[PDB]
């Protein structure tokens, strides 16, 4: 049968299942309504960033139609919805002045999201600093950063926290270390050779930092401030994809585990553990920064619950540690990526390149956590996979591909719940097509199509599938 075997029964009582997206990927108003700018608008705007000059203006225009996309979730038996606040929507300096307007909008997501019965789950921060910022303090490579978010996340708890009990303050810091400050590819188009200046062997590292110290700042104050009447939890969500070992050699053994260490444990370790991976410690040196015993003692179990954002899985081959002239953090973990065993690929690919369809890097990933970090309680905040650019509608609602996908690694989760794995709930990624980052609107996650020319919704056969599934 098509579900083959799913259903709320075969999850834990209780298990949330929900959708996700952020907010400058599907609400539009991006210069209205007196959201300032993001970093992202800055970018998007500049010829040649994103493909076809897009850019998330309107994007799929939830601002105006949010009460259609709840209506829609409901009708399809989700429980819950993750969605970001827009820092510059509520503060388009990022300091200083709030703007009502923005906040209004907030207030009446939330409020209609709960009059629906949808839990909401809300992220503070999605890629979209504000502009503002940027060019006063340098973002993310600026320790004031702490002090700048907990004023700003204070806010969020003192305005919606009364109904907000489900919080998450960043997505995926190792994306932006790493886009934005190793490769230089998202903003702020940081690098050894970028035109704006940079250095891919050490920035990554101190914007780390300073998404872990911020995180830790914004909880804290939660804890000593919020948490006695409001009662609520506050999370984080890092990206983790699988790596597997080539083969049963010592050193691609080695090798697997330190990409592991670099990708998810260079945040992990120190939010459970109170330090960073020894592996990092020992190949990064000097340019990775040392937290003071109370700074580790402040992030260490600041995480209520982690978020994964889970997708894909690569192979990785080892070599003998070489002592080598730094570079950047990339080259940092001394890996060769490899994308077949056996003469066989680990998987077919989606529409994005990166993304290789191997479910059971979902039971790797979730296993690993387990084994490895106590079994902490875990929530994947996010996964799902791409159709491409022009397709006709009905192509579109017949994802038959997308269908296979949520089956295939659902029923790898349910494996790694079933052996004891603490896990509290998952998220598809993502409710609608949206913005798509680089790739603009030519990148389709949605379980529900939005035709952009008439901003139209359509339930496509996966979203049908999950409706079939999660029937109370
Ligand atoms: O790449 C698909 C999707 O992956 C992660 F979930 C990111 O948080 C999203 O912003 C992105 O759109
Ligand atoms: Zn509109």
């Amino acid at each position: 049968n098509w579900l083959g075997g799913l259903s709320r029964a075969a999850f834990p009582k209780r298990f949330v299942f929900g959708t996700v997206t952020s907010a400058y990927q599907v609400e539009g108003m991006a210069a209205s309504g007196g959201r300032g700018p993001s970093i992202w608008d800055a970018f998007a705007h500049t010829p040649g960033n994103v493909a076809g000059n897009q850019n998330g203006d309107v994007a799929t225009d939830q601002y105006h139609r949010y009460k259609e996309d709840v209506n829609l979730m409901k009708s399809l038996n989700f429980d819950a919805y993750r969605f970001s606040i827009s820092w510059s929507r509520i503060f388009p300096d990022g300091e200083g002045r709030v703007n009502q307007e923005g906040v209004a909008y907030y207030n009446n997501l939330i409020n209609y999201l709960l009059q629906k019965g949808i839990t909401p789950y809300v992220n503070l921060y999605h890629y979209d600093l504000p502009l503002a910022l940027e060019k006063k303090y340098g973002g993310w490579l600026n320790a004031k950063m702490a002090d700048l978010f907990t004023e700003y996340a204070d806010f969020c708890f003192k305005t919606f926290g009364n109904r907000v009990k489900h919080w998450f303050t960043f997505n995926e810091p190792r994306i932006v270390a790493l886009l934005g400050y190793d490769q230089g590819t998202n903003p702020p188009k940081r690098c050894t050779k970028c035109a704006a200046g940079g250095n891919s062997a050490t920035e990554p590292y101190i914007v780390a930092h300073n998404f872990l110290l911020s995180h830790a700042a914004a909880v804290a104050r939660y804890r000593t401030k919020y948490q006695a009447a409001q009662q609520g939890k506050v999370g984080i969500v890092l990206d983790f994809n699988w790596y597997e070992a080539l083969s049963n050699s010592t050193e691609d053994q080695a090798a697997a585990q330190r990409a592991r260490d670099f990708h998810i444990g260079w945040y992990l370790d120190p939010l459970i553990n109170g330090h960073y991976p020894q592996i990092m410690q020992d190949l990064v040196k000097d340019r990775l920064p040392k937290f003071t015993p109370e700074q580790a003692r402040l992030v260490k179990g600041s995480a209520d619950y982690i978020g994964i954002n889970q997708y894909t899985a690569s192979y990785m081959k080892g070599q003998q540690l070489m002592q080598q002239t730094p570079t950047s953090y990339s080259a940092d973990w001394q890996v060769t990526y490899v994308f077949a065993k056996n003469g066989k690929p680990i998987g077919p690919q989606a529409n994005s390149n990166w993304l290789y369809i191997v479910p059971w890097g979902m039971y790797g990933c979730v296993n690993y956590i387990k084994q490895k970090y106590g079994n902490p309680t875990v929530v994947i905040t996010g996964n799902g996979m791409d159709q491409p650019a022009n397709l006709s509608r009905d192509q579109y609602l017949r994802d038959t591909t997308r269908v296979h996908f949520y089956r295939s690694y659902l029923t790898q989760l349910k494996k790694a719940i079933d052996e004891g794995a603490n896990v509290a709930g998952y998220f598809a990624w993502s409710l609608l097509d949206n913005f798509e980052w680089l790739s603009g609107y030519t990148s389709k996650f949605g379980i529900v199509y939005v035709d952009f020319n008439t901003l139209e919704r359509h339930p496509k056969a996966s979203a049908y599938w999950f409706r079939d599934m999660l029937k109370h």
